[PDB]
This record gives C-alpha cells, sequence and structure tokens, in this order.
C-alpha cells in the first residue's frame, strides 16, 4: 500500500487491559503487546523494539497525542523515526475466538498475531502478511 | 550458517534481571527481551511471539531444562515449533557502553539490539543482521 518503512501505531483496549498493536501498512503484517496502561515510557519501549527489528522510518497513528510525550519523542528522536505516514478489529475477533485455548489475554493476542500473519490471501499471490513484509523490505525497499 | 528456521535462545542475567535473548542463527539477527525471572511461562510467552514473526520451526538452547515445563512445550506444541537444532557477550558489550544513555536496563538493551542488527559488516557482500534475517527468509527458505 505505502512505503515499506512506513508504520501504523495504536492502542486498543480489551479486559481492562490495553493492547498495542502496531501495523506494517504496506503488508498488513501485526506486531502487538498487551501492557497495563497507556503510557508514553510503554509507546517508547514499544517503538525502540520494532525499530531494531524493521527499517522503521516513519510511524502514524489515529490519536495524535499518543507521541507527544518527551519520552516517545526521544525514542524516536534515537532510532530515526519521524511521525505521519512519511487490522485491529480483525485482530480482536481472532482473540475472542481463541480466548478460550488462551489462558490469559497475552497469550491469545500472540495466538491471534500469529495467526493473522500467517493467514495466507487465497488468491493471486496468495501470500500472508507475514511473507508479505519480508519480500517487501527484501526488496531493498525500506 | 544453519536452515532458516533455525534459532537459539537462552538467558542472560544483568543487574539482579533477566534478559531472554533470541539469535537467528543463520543471520546474526537478534531478538531480547528483559523478564523478572526464567520461568517456563516467559519462556513460553517469547517463543509465541518469536513464531508469529518469522518461520520458527526449531529452537535450540545451551541450558535444556530451559524447555521442560508443560507452559513451553504448549507452546511449542501450538506453534508447530520442534526442539533443537533442526552474540550474547557482544550484546552484554553494547549494552554496557549504551547503558549511559539508557535511564533503563530495558532501554539499554533495546538500544543494543538496535545497533547489533543495524551494524553493516564491512566487507563482502556487507549487509548487517537484520536484512541478512529478511533477505534469508525472502528467498522462500524458512
Amino acid at each position: 500500500d505505502c512505503s515499506p518503512g512506513i508504520w501504523q501505531l495504536d492502542c486498543t483496549h480489551l479486559e481492562g487491559k490495553v493492547i498495542l498493536v502496531a501495523v506494517h501498512v504496506a503488508s498488513g503484517y501485526i506486531e502487538a503487546e498487551v501492557i497495563p496502561a497507556e503510557t508514553g515510557q510503554e509507546t517508547a519501549y514499544f517503538l525502540l523494539k520494532l525499530a531494531g527489528r524493521w527499517p522503521v522510518k516513519t510511524v502514524h497513528t489515529d490519536n495524535g497525542s499518543n507521541f507527544t510525550s518527551t519520552t516517545v519523542k526521544a525514542a524516536c528522536w534515537w532510532a530515526g523515526i519521524k511521525q505521519e505516514f512519511g487490522m485491529n478489529k480483525e485482530l480482536k475477533k481472532i482473540i475472542g475466538q481463541v480466548r478460550d485455548q488462551a489462558e490469559h489475554l497475552k497469550t491469545a493476542v500472540q495466538m491471534a498475531v500469529f495467526i493473522h500473519n500467517k493467514k495466507r490471501k487465497g488468491g493471486i499471490g496468495g501470500y500472508s502478511a507475514g511473507e508479505r513484509i519480508v519480500d517487501i523490505i527484501a526488496t531493498d525497499i525500506q
């Protein structure tokens, strides 16, 4: 969809807890983490992990206040990430479906991420989001 | 070095805390997490996240007792991971170097992972571990 270095990052709420969700816009690849509460500290930490794993250039969110803390700005500065774009409902569904097999929300979320990233799109060039991100980035794009 | 689906997973100790470290044997790519204590619960959770991100087939460790819990076995079973192979000192050094700039061990570890995964090997085909893993997997190997 967009440039290989573009990511979307938002927080979802479930069972009182908060689920931090990062989506690689161009591939549909998801990466998530369950955290106690929405704090700049947690967002900054998550951004750093994402940055050391993929070539993160820009991150966009649907709630700008999410990135106003000095903690976040500090993480972005160090990692060389700039703001604004330069599967939450589905994921929530899969979590709901798998929540029985999982003994905790954390597990259910990671089971849902696994499922989502592995599901091959039945069609032309039927790849999975997990495969797509690797390919997209492999082509020295990001 | 080895097959694209092979990973090494061990726990390191620093400042009282435990650092879970996963290394993609064939690329040198590292992925880490700082945790309170070495428990099967934490190892199982980490394995699940790694599995939904990369095509993890086999995981090896230097301490077999690390994978004897039913919790771990349960994670491996669900994710389809089998045992035994089918940069900790360097990382520890980088952490030591960056620990000043980082306000917490967690941050220093993620800064060290970023640094390690991004450092291009000055030589023939000078790629970074981060680039190597993507390429290795991109070639539909794993």
